C-alpha cells in the first residue's frame, strides 16, 4: 500500500460513508462458494451432442456457439434440463458476501444468476429490490437495487430467464432495454468496485466498450479488484488504466497459493472494511488536512458552541 | 376516463413518484421568447423579411443551421444573449406544479424559470444540464434539462438548437439520455405544455415501441388545445402509451385563453390531493379507514403522533 | 459549363444512373399522394379539412386509417385510385434518350416501366425483395417503395409510417443495393423539392461517407421561385450540384413541363 | 448432394454469377506469415518472454491491440514490414479458382498472392483496396480487398488487424460493407479458405438471418478442414445457410496433407465442367 492502494482506499471508503458505492459481483465471488461453473455445462453440451468428452485445448469458437447447437439441435425442453441438474442445488454463503455487506452499498449488480447474494441479504437483513427482469423496474419497493443483470431462476430453471447461449448475448440489448439502461445509470452516477472478474471477461470488455463512447471526463472510473494467481504485469496495468479501471491487485498486498483464491478475496476486502478508521493523519500536514475538513465549512457562521463540535468532530 | 387519472396522479405525488415532463408551453405562461421569434429573426440577417407562407417545416428546422453555417457561431451566440436576457416572472402553473410535489422535473426548456421556483421552497434539486453534471451531482432529486440550458454561457454549444444537434444528440449527449430514460421507466411521468407532434415526444414514442408489453407504465398527457381531442388521435395514442387528459374537454373558453385550460387540470389534481370532493358519508369511512389500517399492527399509538397520520 | 458536361461525359461510359421522383409523376397526370390524404382525412374523422391540416401527411392520417378503419380497407381505397393508367409525359421520354444504366425511383406507379419496354430497353424491375436475388439480367431497375405487381395490397407500397422506420429492416437488399449503385455509377435526381423524406435521409447517410470518397451528385431544382445565395450554399456542403432550370429560363408559376424539360432538353443537345 | 451443389456452382460459372469469397487458407498454402505467427512476436517483445500452452481471450484476440496502444505506431507498423514484405510464388489453389471465370473476387487477405495471379492471366480484376476505390474503379470487375492492401505503404492503417478495427470497421469501411453483401445475394458465393468458427463467417450468418425467407442465394461452404465434419455441426450451419462441402467426406488424407485436400474439391470442378 505505497501510493496507489492508499489513494483508491481514499476514494472508495470516502464514497461508502456517503451511500455512493455499487459492487458488481462476478462469478468469481460465487465459485468460491462452490456453486457450478460454465466450463461444466460446454462439456456436459458436447459430450450429448457429439458423442463423446472433448479432449481439451479447447477453442473459444466451440465454447460459446455449443449451447446453442445443443439448443438448435436437441430442442428446448433438452436444454432447460440440464440446467435443473447442474443449478438446482443449494450452496452456502462465503464470508465475501458479507463483507461486501459491511461495506454499506446503495447497490449491487451482479452477473450472477443464482440466489446466493439473495440469500446473503435476507441472512444479513439488508432489502434489495430484485429487478432480475425487465418487468421489475416499473415495479421496484425501494430505491435500493440487486439488479442481477444476466437473469435468474425465480421463475423457473428455464433458459428464457437467463443469459446462457450465444442468441442471447446478441439480443441482449432488444430483450433487456431496461436492465440495461438502468445498469448504465448507476455506473454514471454512483461510484463502481468490479468484484470476481478477469480483465478479459465479456461482460468487462462490453463495458469498457460503452465508456469509451463517453466524453474525456464525464464519468469516474470504475475500480477493479483483481484475484488472479499470477501479479499483474505493467503493460496490462497501463492498457486498462488508460481506459477505465483502476485496478487494485490482490496479488500485490498478500502472498498466498496459486489454488487459494480466497485468501486474495478475504485480503482486500477486509483492508477496506479496517479502513473507515482513518489512521491516514500521521504527517503533521495531513492533521491539519483532517481539521481544515471539519471546521472550515463553519467558517460561513460568525460563532459556534463547544459542545456542538462534538457532533463535528463524530 | 377522467376519474381514474385523477387518482393515479395523486398517489403517486404521495408516494415520491411523480415526475413532470415540463415543455414550452408553460414557460410562455410566464412569457418567454419562443422559438419561432428567433427564427423569424434569422430569417432577416439572412433574408430579407419573413414571407410568412405559414412556415413548411423545411424552412423551420435549417434557418439556425444555415446562419450558423454562412455568418459564424459568434452570432449565434449573442442572438440567445439578446432575446433570453429578459428575467421572466413564474406563472401559478409552476407553483402549482412543485406543490404537486415532484421527485423529478425533467425539462426541454432553456430557461431558468423552474429552477427558481425550485429554490424558493423547503426542496433541492440537483440541476443537471450539461454532460459532466451526471456524476457531480447532488441530491438524488433531479431537474433535468434535457436541451442545455444557459447556465453556464449563452454560446450556441450549451443549448441543441439546430439540425447539427438533433441528430448528433445521442453521441454528444450520451448520459443525458440515459438517466432520462431511467426516470421514464421507474416514475410516473406527466407532460405539462407539449402537442402531440415534438421532436421531443415523437423521439420517446420510438423508444417506447423497443419495450415489452407491460415492462413500463403509460406516461399521462395534460393536453390543453383550444380544439378539443377527437376520438380517434385518442385511440391512436393511447394505443402507444400515452394517457391523454384533455382541458378542453372539462371547460370551455376561448381560443386564446390557456391558463385557464392548464388550470383547470392543475386545480382538478392538487384539489383532489388536497381533498375538497368527500360526500355521501361512506367516502369518509374509507378516507379514515386508509390512514389507520396501517396502524391496526401496533397495539397503542401516541396521540401526537395521529396528527402526522391525518397529514 | 462543367456540369453540363460530366453528365454527358458518364454519357458515353454507359455509368449513368437517374433518381426519379414525384414532381414528374404529376406530369404524366398520376394522382398526387395528397389526395389520398384529403380522403383519408374524411374517412377517419368524418368531416372534411376545412381548415389546413398539419402533421397528417405521410404523419397521422394514413397511419390511422391503416388500423383503426380496417386493414383490407387501407387498400380499399387504394385500389380505388390506383387502378388506373395515365400517358407517358415527355419528361419519361427525355430521360431514356440519356441511356440510364439504371433508374432508381421512390415512385410506385408503372409509368416510368411502360415508358421502357416502349422504347426498346430493357430493365428488370427490383421493387420488393423477391425481385432481389431473382433478376433476369444486370441492367435491373429499381423501384424503392415497391409497386402494385404483385396485386393491389397496402403491405406493397411504402405509404404509412409504419414503413418509413422499417424500410431499413423490412426491405434490407434493395436498401443494401440502391447505396451500392451510388457508390459506383453518377446519380442524377429528378422532381423533388429541397425538403422531402428521401432527400435528407441519404445525405445522413452521405455524412456516414468519408471525404472525397464519392460522387457528389446531380439534383435539378424545378421550382419556379429562384435560387437564393444562401440555400445555394448551404447544400454544397451536404453534397449536392445545383444546376437550376429557373435560373435558365424564364417561365409562369404554373408552367411546370416548361422547367422540366428544359434541362431535359439542355442535356440532350449536349450529347454530342 | 455432392453432384447437386457442383451443378449449381457450375451455372453460375457458366452463367458468369460466380464469386468465390476467397479465405486465409488458400494463402496459408504459399508460406505466407499466419496471424498465430504476429501474435507471437506481438507477445515476445512485449511481455518479454512467449506464452507457454494456449493463449488467453485477452491475449490471443486482443494482445495486438494490446500491443499498439502500449508501443505506439512506429514499433507496430515496424513489425508488419519484416513479415510481410517477402516474394512468394502461387498455389495451385490459384490456378483452378481464376480459370473457374468469376466475376468478383472477394478476399480478406492483405497480400498481394491472389492479386499478382489475376496478373498472370487475361482476367483484369480491380484492386478495391482503400475507400476511394469504388469511385475510382475504371471497372465492372473487382477485387474487393475487405481488409486492406499494402500498396499504399507498410503502415498498419491500411489492413484491419487490430481489436478495434474489428469494430471501426462499419465507420471507416462504410461503401465497401455495401458493396460486398450486395454482391452476396445477386453473385454466388463459394467459401473457400475458412473454417466454420472463423470470425469473418459468423459476421456474414448474422446478415442472413436478418433477411428474408427466400431472400438469398444459399452459399457453400467448402471445408478443407482434416478431420471430417460431424453430423449435428453439419446441420446447424447448414440451417444458418451454407451448405457444407468437406474434403474429409470425399478422400482421405494426412493430418497435415492440406494441399491435397484443397485441391481435390477443386477437382471435382474443373474436371466436372
Amino acid at each position: 500500500l505505497d501510493n496507489n492502494v492508499v489513494e483508491c482506499i481514499k476514494e472508495i471508503t470516502e464514497s461508502s460513508r456517503n451511500g455512493k458505492l455499487v459492487f458488481f459481483v462476478g462469478a468469481g465471488v460465487s465459485t468460491l462458494s462452490d456453486y457450478p461453473q460454465w466450463w461444466r455445462l460446454v462439456d456436459k453440451y458436447h459430450e450429448e451432442l457429439y458423442g463423446s468428452p472433448k479432449k481439451g485445448n479447447y477453442s473459444s469458437d466451440e465454447y460459446l456457439r455449443i449451447p446453442q447447437i445443443f439448443y438448435n439441435v436437441k430442442g428446448e425442453m433438452a436444454f432447460d434440463g440440464i440446467l435443473k441438474d447442474f443449478f438446482q442445488v443449494d450452496k452456502p454463503t462465503n464470508p465475501i458476501h458479507d463483507k461486501i455487506l459491511a461495506m454499506n452499498p446503495a447497490h449491487v449488480i451482479t452477473t450472477n444468476y443464482d440466489n446466493l447474494i439473495d440469500t446473503a441479504c435476507w441472512k444479513r437483513g439488508k432489502y434489495f429490490s430484485v429487478i432480475s427482469a425487465e418487468e421489475d423496474v416499473a415495479n421496484a419497493t425501494s430505491s435500493r437495487y440487486l439488479l442481477k443483470v444476466a437473469g435468474d431462476f425465480r421463475k423457473g430453471f428455464k433458459g428464457e430467464n437467463v443469459v446462457l447461449k450465444e442468441d442471447d448475448y446478441l439480443n441482449y440489448d432488444q430483450n433487456y432495454p431496461l436492465i440495461s439502461n438502468l445498469m448504465k445509470t448507476i455506473i454514471a452516477t454512483h461510484t463502481i468496485v468490479f468484484i470476481g472478474y478477469g480483465l478479459g471477461d465479456y461482460n468487462i470488455n462490453m463495458l469498457l466498450n460503452w465508456v469509451r463512447k463517453l466524453q474525456k471526463d464525464s464519468f469516474h472510473k470504475p475500480f477493479f479488484i483483481r484475484t488472479d494467481p499470477s501479479p499483474i504485469e505493467n503493460e496490462t496495468l497501463i492498457y486498462y488504466e488508460n481506459k477505465g479501471l483502476r485496478i487494485i491487485d490482490a496479488a500485490s498486498l498478500i502472498d498466498s497459493n496459486e489454488y487459494d483464491y480466497l485468501e486474495r478475496y478475504s485480503a482486500v476486502m477486509d483492508l477496506l472494511i479496517e479502513s473507515q478508521e482513518n489512521k491516514f493523519i500521521t504527517k503533521d500536514d495531513e492533521v491539519i488536512d483532517y481539521i481544515y475538513g471539519k471546521i472550515s465549512p463553519l467558517f460561513a457562521l460568525q460563532y459556534i458552541r463547544k459542545i456542538d463540535l462534538k457532533h463535528v468532530f463524530e
